[PDB]
């Protein structure tokens, strides 16, 4: 039963890193399109990247989420490691908050319902991200939410310069408010169309991110406003969601998400992204 990379029909590339490429794949005996991740298994040796690769591939694994990407199979041939993802047809979220500049109240309300609902999920398995960020969250064809890029999490016993949190520059200490920290970040970037914090180099965001230096422009809706610093605290300990603030209860009732029904997302129609 374990797939060939003859079984398939591999096709353009999807994304690039360091350590892997995803590209779109044709099933050959059923025309399904999977996202294969293609590692090189000399370059993760190399740059003693093993732990990592085997716990991304573990955690994909425990995934059984309408909001997640699902891992279908792995393989490997001599060079490479293959694992099948879900194909989401519309791409990253990055790319619509940049086409459409900024989201409106329903949209911003709705994609940030999805997120909270997908690390609701994620944090009671005990599971965390560690790089959560609209580059990572992809769009399927019915234009729901998709988090993918599991290869820095974190199963419980820096991400990216912009979205990381201040516990993580102090301690250098990750867990669920990291995740929650990012979450205030996407909110902000969804409403104001550009990231919260913002400098010339990495050292200056990083300046930024420990001072919390950052201006909400005058339109910004005045609930996602009071969300958002309500996840952007400095204290880990204070930020809705966590557990000494006792979890996502208090996050979903917040006065920003008073319309949505949280139980039944994923079957709800997306609203037009306008
Ligand atoms: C039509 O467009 C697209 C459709 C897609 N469908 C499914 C996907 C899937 N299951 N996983 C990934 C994915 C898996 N590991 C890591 C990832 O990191 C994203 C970035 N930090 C940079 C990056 C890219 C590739 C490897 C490592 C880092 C992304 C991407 C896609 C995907 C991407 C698409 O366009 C970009």
């Amino acid at each position: 039963r374990k797939k060939r990379p003859e079984d398939f029909k591999f096709g353009k590339i999807l994304g690039e890193g360091s350590f892997s490429t995803v590209v779109l794949a044709r099933e050959l005996a059923t025309s399904r399109e999977y996202a294969i991740k293609i590692l090189e298994k000399r370059h993760i040796i190399k740059e003693n990247k093993v732990p990592y690769v085997t716990r991304e591939r573990d955690v994909m694994s425990r995934l059984d989420h309408p909001f997640f990407v699902k891992l279908y199979f792995t393989f490997q041939d001599d060079e490479k490691l293959y694992f099948g993802l879900s194909y989401a047809k519309n791409g990253e979220l990055l790319k619509y908050i940049r086409k459409i500049g900024s989201f409106d109240e329903t949209c911003t309300r709705f994609y940030t319902a999805e997120i909270v609902s997908a690390l609701e999920y994620l944090h009671g398995k005990g599971i965390i991200h560690r790089d959560l960020k609209p580059e990572n969250i992809l769009l399927n064809e019915d234009m729901h939410i998709q988090i993918t890029d599991f290869g820095t999490a974190k199963v419980l016993s820096v991400g990216t310069a912009q979205y990381v949190s201040p516990e993580l520059l102090t301690e250098k200490s990750a867990c669920k408010s990291s995740d929650l920290w990012a979450l205030g970040c996407i909110i902000y970037q969804l409403v104001a169309g550009l990231p919260p914090f913002r400098a010339g180099n990495e050292y200056l965001i990083f300046q930024k991110i420990i001072k919390l230096e950052y201006d909400f422009p005058e339109k910004f809706f005045p609930k996602a406003r009071d969300l958002v610093e309500k996840l952007l605290v400095l204290d880990a300990t204070k930020r809705l969601g966590c557990e000494e603030m006792e979890g996502y209860g208090p996050l979903k009732a917040h006065p920003f998400f008073e319309s949505v029904t949280w139980e039944n997302l994923h079957q709800q129609t997306p609203p037009k992204l306008t």
